[PDB]
C-alpha cells in the first residue's frame, strides 16, 4: 500500500528510515507522502504527534505506527530492532486497526464571530496571555464555575497519561469516548471556589470557556502553542474523528501504562 | 402503582412519610414494600443507599426517588416542601427513567473457592484487617502493580463525587459505563512503586486484587463494612445491572455537582 | 512619626486615604513618603505587596499596616470602618512589632557572572521562556533532582497561603524561618523522576537551580515577572532581612488562615 | 562505653549482631541493655523505631545508630558490609551527635481527666474506632476547623518522609523544630469544609483534637496502634525531648532523601 515515514531527524532515526524504505522496496509498497495509507513515525511521541498533525485531514484513510528510538514512546509499538519484522508484517497486510478518540477545540473570536477549529491527540490547554487567567466554565450551557488560576487542560483518553497525569488527572482507557478537564493551580479561598477535581465528560457534552475580563489567551493543541486575541469562547467536545493505529500483536493499554510508569 | 417510602426515622422524615402516604391514598397507589415499583427515600444519601440495598434484587422493576430532609442529598431530587407536587406528578405517571451504572464486587475464598458478590451504588473499598495492606493489582490478567498503602477504592460514576472525590479521583458523568480505582495513601520510594493516578476502567474490564501475605481484609460496599477472612481474590467489574431513577424535570448531573460543591 | 499611605486607587481607597491623612493631621504625624517609619496600604494584598517593594531598601526602619477595602487581604489587619480607631492607636504609639521572614533570590548571568538580587514577601517562581523547562536542583551543593515540568515556586512562610497553597504546599506558621519549594506539573515516568512532595528548607540552606539546556527563564518575585536571558544559576535562601508589621491587637496567624479559607 | 544491639531477628541480622558483639569485645565496650549509652539497631526502620521506643525514657543518655540489612532504612547510616568499620569508629569515640525533634501526644480521658502521654519519632495518627471520624481541631485554643474524614496524621520532621509524605505532606529538614498535620481523605462540600493543605506548627503551639460525637479513637504512635475509649482530648506539641544520633561522616538529610526517593 501507499506509505510514508517521518523521522525525528537524528542519525539513528534517519538511518532506520532509509533501511525501512529499502525493505519496503522489496514488496508492493509505494512511498507516497501526499496520500499515504500507512504513516510510520520514527522518533519519540513528539515525532508521532507531528505525524498526526501532518495528516489530520486524512485520518479516516490512514493507520499510524510508531517506532521509538529513545526510552519513551507511549504511542510507539515497536523498538528499532524490530523494524524488519514490522516491514514484513505490514507488507503482508497482517494487522488490525484500533481507534482512539480525539478532542475538538473551537476558538470563536470578536468582530464577526469567526471560528478556528483544532484536533488534539493528547490535549488542548488554555492559559492567559500574561496577566491573570479568569474564565467562566459553562457545561452544556450550565454556568458551572468561575475558574481563577494558571490555566486549564482538556485531555483525550490517550492524552490522560501525558500533561493530564502531571496535573492530577485520572488515567482513562481509550475505549471510553470522553474528554477530561484538569485544573492548573486554581485559587481557592473564602471568595474564590472551583471544583478542584478533574472532570470527565462523555461524547456530545460541550464545555465552553468564556472570558471574564482579558480576552487574550495562549492556547495549546498538543505541542503547538498559539496566542489568540479577542477570544469570545473556547469550546471543547469529543471529536467525531478518530485516530487509527495499525496493530500487529497485543499490547494492551494497561500494559503500556505499566511499562511507561511502573517498570519495564 | 405499587410504592413504598423509607424514612431516616427522625420526626421530620417520619411525618413527611405519613403525609405522603395520605396523599397517595387519594390516587390509585398501593403501598407495598415487598414488590414496590417506586421506592421513595426520605432522609439523606445514607437513607437512599439503604433503600437501594433493601431492593437490590429487584432493581429492574423499581424506580427510585430521593427527598432530602437535610442540607445534602446528592441522590435527592426533591426538597420536603415539594412533596405534594411529587405525589401528584408520580400518581399521574408523568416521569422518565434515567439509569446509572453499578459496580459488581466478587470476593473469592480459600477452601472451596466459594464466592460472595455485592452490588455498589457509590463504591467498594478494601483495607487490611489490621496490619499492613499489600495486594497485587491485576487488570484483565495483566499484573499491573503491587500496591502498598492504606487501601483502595473502586467507585461507580455517581460515586465519584463521594469517597472517590476525597481521594483525588475524577468526577465522571454517569452516562459513562465505567468504574474508577483510587489509592489511599500509597507508599512510594525507590523500592515500592504504584501508579498514583486514579484509573478509569470501561465495562468488561476486570480488576482483581490478589493477596501477597495477609489474606484478611476489611471490605466495604457503600455503607456496609465486613471482615473477610481467607480471601483469595477480590474482583471488580462494571455490573450489568443498573439503578433506575424516576425523573420529573431536568436536573443535570453537572448542575447537581455545582449545587453540592460550588454553591446553592 | 513619619508615615505614608498607599492606595489601590479606586474611589473608596482614595477617599479613605484622604480621610486618614486628615485624622493624622490632628496628631504629631508627618506625611513623608521618602523616609516613612509607618507605611499604610489601603487596598488588597496586591497593594500591600506593592507597598513592600516600594520600601524594600528601608525594611528595618518601617512597620507596615494593611487595610483591606475588598473581601480578601491576607496581609490586612483592618477593615475600612476601623480606620479612625487605627489613626488614634497609631498616633499614640500603642503597638508591638511582629516580623515575618523573607526570601532572597539571586540570579547569576553569563559573560561576567554578574548578579541580580530580589527580595520576596510571598514567593519567587521560575518557568521557561517558552519551550521546555528543565533545571537541575542543587541543595547545598548536593545534586538533588533534575526537574522537568512547568516550573517551580519558592515560598516564604506568609506566602505559603498564596501560590504555594494552590500548588499543594504546606501552610507554615511565619515564626518558622524557612522557605518552601513546590513543583508545577512535574513529569514523572520510568525515565523522569522528581520528589513530587513540597520541600521545606531552614535558614542557611541554599537551593540553586542550574539550567540544563535553555538558559532563558521567566522569573517572578511576588507580582513582578521578568524575562532573564543567559542565566547560569538561580539561588534561593531565607533572607537575613525581615518585614515588620505594626500590631495593635491579637490576630493570630491560624485565625487569619481560618478567616481566609474556612469561613468568616 | 556501654552499648547494646537490637536485631530484626532474621538470620542475617542476628549473625551481624553476634559478629559486632565479638568485635566490640576487642575494645573497652561493655554490652549493657539496661543502661546503654549507644543503641545499635540492625534491621529496617521498623527495628529502629522499636529500639527508640525501648529506650524512650533514657533519650538524653543514648546515641542511636542504625544498620539496614534490607533495601530501605531511612534512619540507617550504615550497610552491613561496613559494620567492622563502625565497630572501630565507635570504639575510638570518633563521632558527633546530631539531634532530631520529637512529637508529644497527650490523650485525656473522661471520669477523672486522667492522661496518657506518648513520644513519636515518625508520627501519631488518629482514626475512629469504627464509624465516622469527626473532630474539632483547636489550635492554641482557637477553633480552627471541624474535620470529617478518615483521620489525621501529625508528623515530626524526620517522619515527614514516612506516612506524612504519602498523605501529601511537605518534607521538612529536621533542624526545624516543628510538627506537621496532614489530612486523610477529608470530606469537602458546600456544608463540610476543611483547610485541605498540610499545616506546619512551631514549637510551643498546641493542637488539640476534640470529639464531636463518638469518643472512641484508634490512636497510633509510630508502629503502635491502640484503641482509646472515652477520649476528651488528644493534644499534640513538639516535645522538649530529642533523639540523638551518633554520626561518623557526613550524610546530609537531603542526600538521604535523594537516595531513598530519587535513586541510589
Ligand atoms: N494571575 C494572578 C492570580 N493571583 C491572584 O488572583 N492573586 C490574588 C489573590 O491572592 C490572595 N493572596 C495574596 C496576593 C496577592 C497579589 N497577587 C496579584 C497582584 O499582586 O496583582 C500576586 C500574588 O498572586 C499569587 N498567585 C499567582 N498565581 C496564583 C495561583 N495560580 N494561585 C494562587 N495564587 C496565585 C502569588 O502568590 C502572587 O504573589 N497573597 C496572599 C497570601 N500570602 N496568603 C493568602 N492569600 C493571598 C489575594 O488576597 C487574592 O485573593
Ligand atoms: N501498614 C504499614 C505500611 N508501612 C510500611 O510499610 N512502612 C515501612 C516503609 O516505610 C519506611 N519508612 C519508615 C518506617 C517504618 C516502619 N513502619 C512499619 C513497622 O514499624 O513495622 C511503621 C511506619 O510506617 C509508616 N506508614 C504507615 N502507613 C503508611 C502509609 N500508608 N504510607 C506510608 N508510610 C506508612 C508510618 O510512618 C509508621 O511510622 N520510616 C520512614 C521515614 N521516616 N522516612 C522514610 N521512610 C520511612 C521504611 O523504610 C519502609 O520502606
Ligand atoms: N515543556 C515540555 C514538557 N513535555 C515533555 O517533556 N513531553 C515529553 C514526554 O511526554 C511523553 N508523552 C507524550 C508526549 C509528547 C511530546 N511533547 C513534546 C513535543 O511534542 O515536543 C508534547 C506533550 O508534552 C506534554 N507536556 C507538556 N507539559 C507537560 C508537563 N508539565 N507534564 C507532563 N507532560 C507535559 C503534553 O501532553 C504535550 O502534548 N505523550 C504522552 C502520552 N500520551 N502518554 C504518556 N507520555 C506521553 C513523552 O514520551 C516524553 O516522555
Ligand atoms: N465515615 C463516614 C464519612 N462519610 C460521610 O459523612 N458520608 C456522608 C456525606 O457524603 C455525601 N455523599 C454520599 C453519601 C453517603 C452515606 N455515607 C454514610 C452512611 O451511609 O451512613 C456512606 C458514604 O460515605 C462516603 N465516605 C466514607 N468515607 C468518606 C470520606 N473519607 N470522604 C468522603 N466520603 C466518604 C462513601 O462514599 C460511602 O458510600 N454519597 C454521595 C455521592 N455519591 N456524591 C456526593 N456526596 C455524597 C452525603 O450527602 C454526606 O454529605
Amino acid at each position: 500500500m501507499k506509505y510514508m515515514i517521518t523521522s525525528k531527524g537524528d542519525e539513528k532515526s534517519d538511518l532506520l528510515r532509509l533501511n525501512m524504505i529499502a525493505g519496503f522496496g522489496e514488496y508492493d509498497m509505494e512511498y507516497d507522502d501526499v496520500e499515504p495509507e500507512i504513516v510510520i513515525s520514527i522518533g519519540g511521541d513528539g515525532t508521532f504527534l507531528s505525524a498526526f498533525h501532518q495528516y489530520e485531514e486524512r485520518l479516516d484513510e490512514i493507520a499510524f505506527i510508531g517506532i521509538h528510538t529513545g526510552h519513551l514512546g507511549f504511542y510507539a509499538d515497536w523498538r528499532p530492532a524490530e523494524a524488519d519484522k514490522l516491514v514484513k508484517l505490514l507488507a503482508k497486510g497482517e494487522y488490525q486497526k484500533v481507534s482512539y478518540p480525539l478532542l475538538k477545540t473551537t476558538v470563536k473570536y470578536g468582530i464577526g464571530k469567526k471560528e478556528a477549529t483544532y484536533l488534539a491527540l493528547n490535549e488542548s490547554t488554555v492559559k492567559s496571555s500574561g496577566g491573570p487567567f479568569v474564565v467562566d466554565v459553562v457545561i452544556n450551557d450550565i454556568h458551572f464555575e468561575r475558574f481563577r488560576g494558571d490555566g486549564l487542560c482538556m485531555s483525550t483518553p490517550s492524552g490522560t497519561t501525558a500533561y493530564n497525569k502531571s496535573l492530577g488527572g485520572a488515567l482513562m482507557h481509550p475505549s471510553i469516548e470522553a474528554m477530561q478537564l484538569t485544573e492548573m493551580a486554581s485559587i481557592n479561598n473564602r471568595v474564590y471556589r472551583t471544583i478542584g477535581s478533574p472532570l470527565v465528560f462523555p461524547k456530545h457534552h460541550v464545555v465552553s470557556l468564556q472570558p471574564v475580563n482579558d480576552k487574550d489567551f495562549q492556547i495549546s493543541v498538543d505541542h503547538l502553542s498559539i496566542l489568540h486575541r479577542d477570544v469570545q469562547e473556547i469550546r471543547y467536545e469529543v471529536s467525531a474523528k478518530k485516530i487509527h493505529f495499525a496493530r500487529f500483536r497485543s499490547f494492551p493499554f494497561w500494559r503500556r501504562v505499566h511499562d511507561s510508569f511502573i517498570e519495564d
